[PDB]
């Protein structure tokens, strides 16, 4: 059972394929347009149906020709309501009809984010894109928002002649709007079943640039350079994902780099992977969000959790490829050190939310919890960490690749649960059982907490970052002229952040040795947004002042989650900055993206 979904459940019916007629009204801020559902009956005499939707005004609902009737229940809180539909037929077990929905979206879309010229690049044209991972497409269309049904769709989207519409499909051409002259329809078709949280949207004023054979760049024209260096490494890691997962069915693999307020690091839409512009460090030091996103294209989006329950099977077996993909570009000692610091990440995590705090179980109940909210790090290190002890149990890397492809064919084109991942692992590993009888799975799995055991991790890259956080924090007064610049000479911007992540899982440090730290490594100056971020931080909770704006500044020039959500939090707690972080919120409210004001709201207390 689906408790995030309101529709009928997949052992009722299934939708096999959308086909999306809709237009892109800027002026209303609204996606108006049909929504075409060809659905298959999975019972006997099937009267109707309920489906998924979240603030959508729906007009009508047309199946073979005639209007039916419907009715929309009361509100579920974020759930949405209730759609249901009374079928003109009833229909036998796998017979198939198309349900025509005439909607129209809110302004107000948990999805959407409407972005006037002035939030963009250029100045001069309007912007839109969606989020619809986790239950985000029912507030876009009707549907039943569960990634256990999976289906095809095809796309017609009518926006102004100047802007470009873009989805998670391959481009299936263009013409100008035969009832508006000043519109053109882009067409969309996207051949392999998905899960609906993977239909993806964006128009705007979009440029692209070709960085290898099988891959565009596309952003505003200002971000097109920049990007197209910074994601160069794209086809190496697919050709390695492709080694590791087996054959790349999608057929395209485009990047867009979207707007600063995109709330997550990257989504792994279809076709078309969406990109925070946080990621144009300059060097390609953040590539491992491409390689995170190029691995979904089979953990995740070939196999799918069959609710948000079993998310981590998405996040954790992703993790786990995309340091595999990294570990194959750079080193084994590379794929330890990216190991190690996710288990530092898993650290505070755990201590933020609480060692017994049901979020920080791998396998959660999502009933009565926006999914949103129950977001972090610990679907991701604690599924990593799973994957990364096993591995180490069932003899290395090479062993745990085996079954990483295995599982994917296995499951290629289906949504599972955690116990369909243990059977199979049980299964493949027969003659490794015992091995397998020595995990302790209701800890791992069920267990809030750190995870019961701790894998094993090469230190040859951390030790350097380690001791110099160490002389740091054991550095008294008289010890703050022995810092120099060169501290930093034989450490890469990977190593700079692993030495201030250390640090600041021992915040605050002193005023002085936070100051003296600008005098000898011009922290200030660096660009690089997950550097930069956690300096901020260690600056903010060391209560330095002169931070207060730059943390100020990093919070609302961009929106990605992962740093404006703590740099608000630190300035919060911080009594200097709390009055300005609250105001600063209120007044950037209106123009930020909806699900990133509702956690802002809820982190800061601010209703
Ligand atoms: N996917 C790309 C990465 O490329 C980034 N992204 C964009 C949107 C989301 C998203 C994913 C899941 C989600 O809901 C859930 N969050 C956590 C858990 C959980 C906690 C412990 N165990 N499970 C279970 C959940 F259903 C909410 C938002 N992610
Ligand atoms: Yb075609
Ligand atoms: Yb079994
Ligand atoms: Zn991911």
């Amino acid at each position: 059972v689906d408790t995030c979904s309101l529709a009928s459940p997949a052992s009722v019916c299934r939708t096999k394929h959308l086909h999306l007629r809709c237009s892109v009204d800027f002026t209303r801020r609204t996606l108006t347009g049909t929504a075409a559902l060809t659905v298959q009956s999975q019972e006997d005499n099937l009267r109707s149906l309920v489906l998924d939707t979240k603030d959508l005004t729906i007009e009508k609902v047309v199946i073979n020709g005639q209007e039916v009737k419907y009715a929309l229940g009361e509100r579920q809180s974020y759930k949405g309501s209730p759609m249901e539909i009374s079928l003109p037929i009833a229909l036998s077990k796998n017979q198939e009809i198309v349900i025509e929905i005439s909607f129209e979206t809110s302004p107000k879309s948990s999805a959407l984010q409407w972005l006037t010229p002035e939030q963009t690049s250029g100045k001069e044209h309007p912007y839109l894109f969606s989020q619809c991972q986790a239950i985000h497409c029912r507030a876009i269309l009707p549907c039943q928002d569960t990634p256990s049904v999976k289906l095809t769709y095809t796309a017609e989207v009518s926006v102004p002649k100047e802007l470009v519409a873009l989805m998670s499909a391959i481009r299936d051409g263009e013409t100008p709007d035969p009832e508006d002259p000043s519109r053109k329809i882009y067409k969309f078709i996207q051949k392999v079943p998905i899960p609906c949280y993977l239909i993806a949207l964006v128009v705007g004023a979009l440029e692209s640039r070709q960085i290898g054979p099988r891959t565009l760049v596309w952003s505003e024209k200002e971000q097109v350079e920049k990007s197209a260096y910074e994601f160069s490494e794209t086809e190496s890691m697919l050709k390695i994902a492709e080694d590791l997962g087996g054959p790349y069915v999608w057929g395209q693999y485009d990047l867009l780099v979207l707007p600063p307020s995109f709330p997550y690091g990257g989504m792994e839409n279809p076709c078309l992977t969406f990109v925070t512009p946080t990621l144009l460090a300059g060097d390609k030091s953040l590539s491992n969000v491409i390689a995170h996103e190029i691995s979904h294209s089979w953990t995740g989006n070939l196999v799918t959790n069959k609710t948000w329950d079993h998310f981590w099977l998405n996040e954790g077996h992703t993790v786990y490829l995309e340091r595999h993909i990294c570990g194959r570009l750079f080193g084994e000692k590379f794929r330890h050190f990216n190991a190690l610091g996710g288990w530092g990440e898993l650290q505070n995590s755990v201590k933020t939310f609480g060692e017994t705090h049901p979020f920080t179980k791998l396998v959660v109940d999502l009933t009565d919890i926006d999914p949103d909210v129950a977001y972090s790090s610990v679907p991701y290190e604690k599924g990593f960490a799973l994957l990364f002890y096993l591995e180490q149990l069932l003899g290395g890397p090479e062993i745990f690749l085996g079954f990483l492809k295995a599982y994917v064919e296995k499951f290629s084109y289906k949504s599972i649960t955690t116990d369909d991942w243990k059977d199979f692992l049980y299964s493949y590993f027969k003659d490794k059982v015992d091995v397998l009888n020595q995990v302790d799975w209701n800890a791992w799995l069920y267990s809030p907490g750190l995870p019961p055991i701790k894998p094993n991790y090469d230190m040859t890259l951390t030790n350097a970052c380690i001791a110099l956080s160490q002389r740091w924090i054991t550095a008294k007064e008289d010890d703050l002229n022995s810092f120099n610049a060169t501290d930093l000479k034989d450490l890469s911007s990977h190593q700079l952040n692993e030495f201030l992540a250390q640090t600041l899982q021992r915040a605050p440090l002193p005023l002085g040795h936070i100051k003296r730290m600008q005098e000898v490594y011009n922290f200030n100056a660096i660009n690089n947004s997950e550097i930069r971020f956690r300096w901020l931080r260690l600056c903010i909770q060391s209560k330095w002042e002169d931070a207060i704006p730059l943390a100020l500044k990093m919070a609302t020039e961009q929106g990605r989650m992962k740093f404006t959500r703590p740099l608000f939090k630190d300035l919060a707690a911080f009594d200097k900055s709390h009055d300005q972080a609250v105001r600063t919120y209120q007044e950037h409210k209106a123009s930020m993206h909806p699900v990133t004001a509702m956690l802002v709201g809820k982190d800061l207390k601010v209703d």
